[PDB]
């Protein structure tokens, strides 16, 4: 038998719920997150979605960065399945947590970590661009830390949210070398400007440990997948990591 | 003679005050923009502030990216001093603003490159790290465009604000190839990853123009100095392009 499985990610702006039954091919589907939701809430929701799969689910397994919407998962768990969920958590194990600390790290991040280890090796430079973009770095199994900056999305809204006068502009990269007009000053600035940023994060990084292969992930990862040099591409790298994690 | 004028860069965040009887040197003050804030209450600010200059003020200018502040200038100035204020604005002239909609330019980009041909030569890139972070290039005399990012501050606050997890982090250059904990992720990939994102855009600048003068300026740029390859670093810049642009 291949048990279905029900993985989470619970991010901030968004959740993904995806169903597997091997570990290597999963159905996925994205909601936001809301505030005040409630486990009958995300039932009703799922339901048009899972259609017949849904009564099919043996196992949940968690990552999420917003406690808030912990006991809404737990709930609807318990009620709808009569399990109890798994949590994304960093743990001693196979993967070693060489920072000040792990118990701080987002579930997501846990998440890529234990995938990338488990389908990947032991060395590598995870960017995972979503509400953040995160840069993750794995040496020899062991997790040595990384860096956050916003997200495009989080960029281009701060700019329109913190000014009186910029707009707020949909996230393209530029073919330009400089802006004639707002939007084009802020595509550049934003888009341009964050993969300059992850070039340089990464390329310090290559240049203390070595020539590490790089993996993109993230909701935000498609619009700009060419414009950085990556050995793998993994839309699901964190739902594998949960699936990982949880399910083995 | 030497009159005194008063100089004013009205801010999304920030106002800056200045006084000067010669544009070459400044005397500044820096107030918050607030909102719903009258030509009464800003007298009231800067009247322990300014002291006995108040009386010597014989013109005010201004740029202003905040329009609904502009009638509250617009007003203390005629009602304190008698006088309208100048305001700071793309036209023909020494600069040729070769853009879409010259109109549409922020009047503090506007006087950083009246300032930088005015007092620095007909060929450059204008790096100003405030509330955003601009790029503006100019060439031959000609105002060619630019880039515009979140500014570090707005940056550090996007994640706090934008996340249920992530801290309000104090901004600060990261003199470490990864981050061990959540604070130093954030400085390295906002700060150092901002750095990144500037050398990025500006050497694809230089690609195409040559090897252009750069300067650098704003309110959050002592910090990145020595950071940036910068032939220029003046602090006065927007100030000095008001005195030009209003008083020659």
């Amino acid at each position: 038998m291949d048990p279905m499985y029900l993985l989470v990610d619970v991010g901030n702006t968004h959740s993904v719920f995806s169903i597997t039954e091997d570990g290597k091919t999963f159905r996925r589907w994205r909601l936001s997150t809301g505030v005040f939701q409630t486990e009958d809430e995300l039932f009703s929701h799922l339901h048009p979605l899972l259609g017949d799969a849904m009564r099919e689910i043996k196992g949940i397994g968690v990552a999420s960065v917003v406690p808030t919407q912990n006991t809404v998962i737990e709930r609807f768990s318990q009620k709808y399945f009569h399990i109890s969920p798994i949590w994304v958590k960093a743990k001693n194990g196979c993967v070693k947590w060489n920072v000040k600390n792990p118990s701080e790290v987002g579930a997501d991040r846990v998440a890529n970590v234990v995938a990338f280890v488990k389908e990947y090796g032991k060395n590598g430079i995870i960017i995972d661009m979503g509400t953040a973009t995160t840069v993750d770095l794995v040496v020899n199994g062991s997790y040595e830390g990384g860096a956050i900056l916003p997200g495009f999305f989080m960029m281009v809204h701060s700019l329109f949210r913190g000014t009186a006068k910029l707009p707020l502009v949909e996230v393209k990269p530029a073919d330009f070398v400089v802006g004639k007009d707002t939007e084009e000053n802020i595509r550049l600035g934003v888009v341009n400007g964050s993969v300059y940023a992850l070039e340089g994060i990464i390329g310090r990084i290559k240049e203390v440990y070595g020539d590490l292969p790089v993996v993109l992930t993230g909701g935000q990862s498609k619009i700009v997948k060419d414009m950085i040099k990556h050995e793998i591409f993994d839309e699901d790298l964190t739902i594998k990591g949960v699936y990982h994690f949880c399910f083995g």
